[PDB]
């Protein structure tokens, strides 16, 4: 329809050993990034899938970027994909993400970590999606 985003709010907060890992909600768009810095679109029968996500350390000590747990986009034949950097970059910069990132979170630091896939549209549309974290949770969206 004219419909141009789903959205799926999840708004869950997931525990792992140095990191508290909150994830906001995964929306389904056919385009991602700003007018000044032009527009990106998934090509024909595909959407952007974006995981909004964050890491905080719950340590006392300064972490690693590194280890920050994985949050993937999963099917319901357990395939987990792999973000596409440049479409999470135009949407960080979409977002007013825009700042280059430390290589260690400090203690109590949170660290957005937005995740972009290029889906089938039928497929996202049709099938059960989840979004696991740190290969430990898995959180049902659709
Ligand atoms: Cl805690």
């Amino acid at each position: 329809s004219k419909i141009k985003e789903k959205e799926y709010a999840v708004n869950k907060d997931f525990h792992t050993p140095k990191f508290d890992v909150t994830v906001k909600r995964v929306v389904e768009r056919d385009k991602v990034g700003k007018e000044s810095i032009g527009f990106q679109k998934p090509e024909d029968g595909h959407v952007f899938i974006v995981v909004e996500a964050e890491g905080k350390n719950i340590t006392s000590e300064p972490m690693k970027l590194a280890f920050l747990p994985s949050v993937d986009l999963v099917d319901e034949n357990d395939n987990a994909y792999q973000s596409d950097v440049w479409a999470a970059s135009s949407y960080d910069v979409e977002k007013g993400e825009t700042s280059s990132i430390t290589k260690e979170l400090k203690p109590g630091e949170v660290k957005r970590q937005n995740k972009v896939y290029v889906i089938n549209k039928e497929k996202f549309d049709t099938g059960k999606w989840y979004v696991v974290v740190n290969n430990e949770y898995k959180e049902q969206i659709k």
